[PDB]
């Protein structure tokens, strides 16, 4: 009970063009070909309807303008992006949107697992719309987007949903006890418990026979239903490691060893990662 | 406009029952106060459908006891276990389960961490259930259905749901085309593409301008949809440092620099944790 993928791709390398029939060769997809930009232009503003994911080379003649035009009509789907522009490294991955926010950048030679990256585009699409296109803006606002009627984009993310999107239940975390909906005193509170758990897994890390797991449980506990940014649990581990290297200094001990609790991080940051993906519904 | 949360504390300690107050002192919480082993038996089983979570201090009179008796009347509900039995010798941290398999264990000093700790409670529990009672397994096998009595936890289950859980939209990944389900055949394509992509991670981690970031995207978009574990990340991290470690050694390079690589994981997981994390709706 998988929906077929209108995939339309443009691409005017023979090379390219068969990597992605090959890594595309399933069933599900269904390949429409463009060989150049206003054949591209005049499938995609007769088909605004029919085009689930976009695959475009960027180094095709004219690639700026017809993804501008794209944007002006309001043909704004996911999309795969691949290479760059024959200035910054044709066959390489871009380093900036093109197209629009939730594009995807792949190189030439990236192109065999297409399947997978093809998912990534839809889903991203999906998680971003209204999605900012970097080429109908343009230096205005505007609040700051729009045509308000130009968000068709929500119908479109509506219609792949139905198709590419399944229900499932999560547990209702509370949105008051996120870190970003804190207070500066719960925020600040939050913080030093967090930080004192951590300490309490690197302390006993090393340690034999300590209960690592529960401890570790403790922290990653507080990181998930508080729905912390992974970075912030980073940014902790590197707190700790200065407090210890202060005392470490202080009492003329060498900091080297400090490096060895980047084996905490890994764990900690891995267990809070089995614990959103296995709260995965079905 | 929150769920309503029924706590049950057997708590004989004006400290701790301070702390908890404290901690769950919002009014979402309904704290019922049992203030010795009886009055927690007799309530319990006199109100067996109104507690969501029983938080039971470890160090308490003939705990074993009481909790035995707990299960003997057939009352397995989410629980925190509060400190160790004292018996010899900490107030902090418990080794082992008492209860059953889908209890938390909380230090008394953590007490502050409770309204968290409180929905991973309820969560591990939503997630174990029916969960394995410790009195009364000593086999492989208690416990399905027997009895067939205990069914009451699944209903338990089905009513904290409709208040703990809700419905929302996430992207189908294809099963067909998770890691672990592929023949051996697409298992290696993929395997290898993987470790492909990664051999580029590292090659180019501590390079200066490098499209790091594409490339490491590139990766954990196909780790998530294959939905591969964390395990597997680190294992292709593992056979790619293999071959590294090679590499610096028939070049006379010091090889302590592999340990800077380590980095180069935790980058990688955390990005996988937080692809994840963007992940669940609302
Ligand atoms: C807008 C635009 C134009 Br006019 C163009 O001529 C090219 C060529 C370099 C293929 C590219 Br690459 C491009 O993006
Ligand atoms: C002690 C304490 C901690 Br530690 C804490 O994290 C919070 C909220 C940020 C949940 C609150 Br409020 C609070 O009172
Ligand atoms: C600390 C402690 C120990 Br030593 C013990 O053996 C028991 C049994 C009576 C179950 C319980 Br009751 C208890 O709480
Ligand atoms: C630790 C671990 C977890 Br958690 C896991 O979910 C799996 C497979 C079910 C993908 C595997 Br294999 C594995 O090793």
């Amino acid at each position: 009970v998988l929906s077929q993928i209108a995939i339309c791709i443009w691409v005017e390398s023979t090379a390219i063009l068969q990597d992605c029939q090959r890594a595309l060769s399933a069933d599900r997809y269904q390949l429409q070909v463009c060989e150049s930009g206003e054949m591209l232009l005049e499938y995609a503003q007769t088909h605004r309807d029919q085009i689930d994911c976009l695959i475009l080379v960027a180094a095709n003649p004219s690639f700026r303008a017809v993804v501008q035009q794209l944007c002006f009509e309001g043909v704004v789907v996911p999309a795969i992006v691949v290479g760059d522009r024959d200035s910054e490294d044709p066959d390489e991955p871009a380093k900036e949107q093109l197209y629009h926010s939730a594009e995807l950048h792949l190189g030439i030679h990236q192109l065999e697992q297409l399947p997978y990256q093809v998912d990534a585009a839809l889903a991203e699409f999906l998680r971003l719309a209204p999605v900012e296109t970097m080429a109908d803006h343009i230096m205005l606002m505007g609040a700051n987007h729009d045509p308000e009627l130009s968000s068709q984009q929500r119908d479109l993310a509506q219609r792949l949903q139905e198709r590419l999107g399944y229900l499932g239940v999560y547990y209702k975390r509370d949105p008051d006890r996120f870190l970003r909906n804190l207070p500066a005193y719960e925020s600040q509170k939050l913080h030093q418990a967090m930080q004192t758990s951590y300490r309490e897994i690197v302390l006993s890390y090393f340690s034999p026979n300590s209960n690592l797991n529960q401890s570790i449980d403790n922290f990653v506990n507080m990181a998930f239903f508080a729905d912390v940014p992974v970075t912030k649990v980073v940014e902790i581990h590197m707190e700790l490691m200065d407090e210890f290297a202060k005392k470490l200094r202080v009492e003329g001990r060498s900091e080297d060893i400090l490096l060895d609790y980047r084996l905490t991080l890994i764990d900690v940051i891995a267990h809070l990662c089995e614990m959103y993906r296995r709260s995965i519904p079905r």
